[PDB]
């Protein structure tokens, strides 16, 4: 019942974490709150140039006297299971996700959680708000390589395009005599892209018919988690691509996302191809 | 900045309250856990004479040194987005929901939240862990007539009958040019069935044929939650039957659980009349 | 076991406690955080023209963007057992205690603990620090006409002057019957001048050969606790004059500070003035 | 801005620890709340056989279904600044404090505290409320060979024996032209005993005319902070021997109480002596 505890862009990652705990605490004014809560603590590292936030229409450009080498793409505040997402990376906001060096998301829960990653696989932390710091819980988690989850809003389904329409056939109705996969779906990325990582299975935001390019934001939603799963062992495609090779055409672009377990995504890549 | 507090049946709800705020901070040996608190600090209460569990197969008999008038059936821990659920009222264990005279649940969230009725409508509290107390945030909480969310597993849709496969497709297409209702779905009974409380819509879990009786349990699940919807202007109906009226034969017996916005159950039960 | 809770100077007021919630949940770099704190938190109240802080030699003068009609001294962090302390009210910062319209301490033990006044007695109020907000536990709180606890550091006897010697001669071998009075000493000011608002009796902190003017500052020690010790029914000397009509000279301006129960107090004056 | 966590006789303290974790959350019907608690979860151990309690007149001999090797001497809570203090070894607890195996306090003050000495010096841990264990925050602690504090109830004077009333004379007016030292009371003891060991200096509750047998408590009070203080590097005497080698003649017994550091004890010791 005894513990002991051991401990430039390792800067910018600590003031990230300090906002996450912060914007924990306090959970419409929220989103302004926890937004400039990201800004400011993010324009104290002295680490960033140029940040990208899901609240503000243009980039915001650091003061020289503050200026470091990183960007930061991020959405202060997602959505119980609201969330928070970043990627560490005005021109020099539009790169691929490919360049991204650092991202993760958290979850506002029953505790506070962060998945982290900087290019080495994935790791978990949990908010210790009376140590004030995140404790490391689980590392380089691994997702399986198939599951048997499917996370989608069926409500969309006049909408849908072929593929998708085909996949979640095959998904209730497997012709192979295997049982259907469980349907959930939160309704908030983070919570939903968080129970496909530790569960496995997919989630799916694709284009439908009101929505033609989707409706989640490539800088600071789709590409964070993509970086997040595929460190984890998964796959994060647009139905056309992989989502970190979208090369970004303006800083709010949303893209198609369907993410997950490996094999699920590549079923789905199936359903698209063979239209 | 600055706040004052203000202040048998009774004695039961404070312990009750209290085995939550103690569930609450330890959030499978957890089922276990939670059980046993739930189990004790009721059987301090001096209140109660049987006590129903879903971790127990048969109802527990109170020794005549603590016993009193009432009697509860609960389920210690349901399922982030945990939960607990419990109703007041062995034969005195299968009282039709009718009978109860109070009943509620928690949810274990960023914060725990409980839903609380004792027949003259739903309050709404807050745990205040600091405190130790729980805290009325909205009184008399009423449900929408009318939602636009519905809420069932439909990687089940192999298995529906036909009345629930009719639902689902009007939800999807609307066959009066409205917009398609949105799709939610945790996984968690007390998760889906609170949302649906504040937002308004749909739960269903119905019976289909792989459970021809439903998944969920009707003294310590659904007569809970049903209790709970109607006294906030909702419905809760097996189908055939308002879950309340059901006349319990078997103290884990489970029944089909559709509940929610009133005109959303009533388009439900028009379905299943018309077949 | 449930609860419902209810609710420029006050602008002023509601920023004061926050940078207190702020300061309790981060209890030498500390002084300098607890410090910045306040005058940040102040400073964004846009109430105050004029600061003065235990930690910074001259007067803080607030921009015009953001100024307001009062006056704040303070010492951020004093001193487990720590404390803060505020009154409020450069030429603007030298006004004798009877000019203050408002002033407290913040203690900060197992709970954070602020006693307050605003010219109408003293209410004694806890950080909730779940809900981030002061709770009322007491309203005005009134100090016992006589104590039976003596509170000094003993161990500058040797340069006590007469009066103290006298006075401390008195507590021991009370020359009446009576049983001597109990020691305590904590060496913070918050706690010990706490423990005699409370409990009753005396808290002498007087000149010595090594301290002429006594150590304890005007502005933000003496000032304060002095008016919140008198709206609690009590007194506060610096053996010649009540502390509230000291014509400060300077900000950093050392007083003896004698304290606490009218009639403890009163003692202590005839032995000062009978030398 | 993260960290790692790395973790019969054994079971004993942490089921002490979880009744201190309990103590602290709760923290006059709390002394019989505190009082069962460690009872309760020490009886839970199945690792004792006699405890003795400050709170209960006779031994609780635990019944042998849960009987083991060991012998618990605790305070609960004694007096902010509260405290709990035990010792681990009828005729059973009765032995002098050399028996012990491992001792310690906790202080419940802005943080739980505790230390601890299973016989390899002292290590002193803060509770962890979120993640609710008790974390290591220094390693073997080592008491000043001398300090510069003394602490006592100086409002006993009149009762002092001699060589009390030359000691307290002795520092403030040294015959040596060095400095008092300052005074430190706090009226708890785990308070007064826990600034002696990591400030350095003496604590004393000597006899007196009135307590000739001192007050403080020989089993739960006296020996196992004489365990704590030994074990540090540090001294604990009656006057006239080591605490430590008392040997019992009643589980509520009272002994003299001087400790801290070993210069100045042992100057303490010098003047008992001479008279
Ligand atoms: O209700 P829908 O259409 O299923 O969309 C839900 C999605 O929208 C989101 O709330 C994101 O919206 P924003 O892009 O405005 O931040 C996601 O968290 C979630 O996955
Ligand atoms: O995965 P499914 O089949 O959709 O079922 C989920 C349901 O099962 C539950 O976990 C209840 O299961 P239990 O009856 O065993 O407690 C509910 O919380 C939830 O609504
Ligand atoms: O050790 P001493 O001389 O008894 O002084 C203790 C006093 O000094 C203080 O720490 C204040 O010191 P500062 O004036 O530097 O803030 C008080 O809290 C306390 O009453
Ligand atoms: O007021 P006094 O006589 O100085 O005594 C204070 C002492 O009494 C105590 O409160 C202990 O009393 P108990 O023996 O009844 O537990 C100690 O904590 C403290 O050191």
């Amino acid at each position: 019942d005894m513990l002991t505890l051991t401990r430039e862009l390792t800067q910018l990652l600590n003031s990230m974490l300090t906002a996450i705990k912060a914007i924990s605490s306090a959970v419409k004014k929220l989103d302004v709150l926890s937004n400039s809560l990201v800004i400011n603590m993010l324009q104290s590292s002295y680490s960033t140039c140029v940040l990208v936030s899901e609240e503000n229409k243009d980039a915001i450009i650091t003061a020289k006297e503050k200026r470091g080498k990183y960007v930061v793409c991020f959405d202060p505040l997602d959505g119980a299971s609201i969330g928070t997402i970043f990627a560490i990376y005005e021109k020099d906001a539009l790169q691929c996700g490919r360049n991204i060096v650092a991202a993760g998301y958290a979850l506002y829960g029953s505790a506070t959680l962060v998945a982290l990653s900087t290019g080495q696989g994935v790791d978990l932390f949990m908010l210790d708000p009376a140590l004030g710091e995140f404790v490391l819980v689980e590392k380089d988690v691994k997702i399986k390589k198939k599951g048997k989850i499917y996370s989608l809003n069926e409500g969309y389904a006049k909408y849908f395009d072929a593929a998708t329409t085909e996949y979640v056939q095959k998904k209730k109705f497997p012709e192979d005599g295997s049982a259907p996969y469980g349907a959930r779906y939160v309704g908030s990325m983070v919570a939903d892209v968080h129970r496909t990582l530790v569960y496995g299975g997919i989630f799916l935001y694709p284009a439908n018919q009101k929505s033609p390019k989707g409706k989640l934001r490539l800088l600071y939603e789709c590409n964070p988690v993509a970086y997040i799963i595929e460190q984890a062992g998964g796959l994060a495609t647009t139905g056309t691509q992989p989502v970190l090779d979208v090369k970004p055409e303006a800083i709010h672009q949303r893209v198609p996302l369907i993410l997950g377990s490996p094999e699920d995504v590549q079923e789905y890549l199936t359903c698209v191809q063979k239209n």
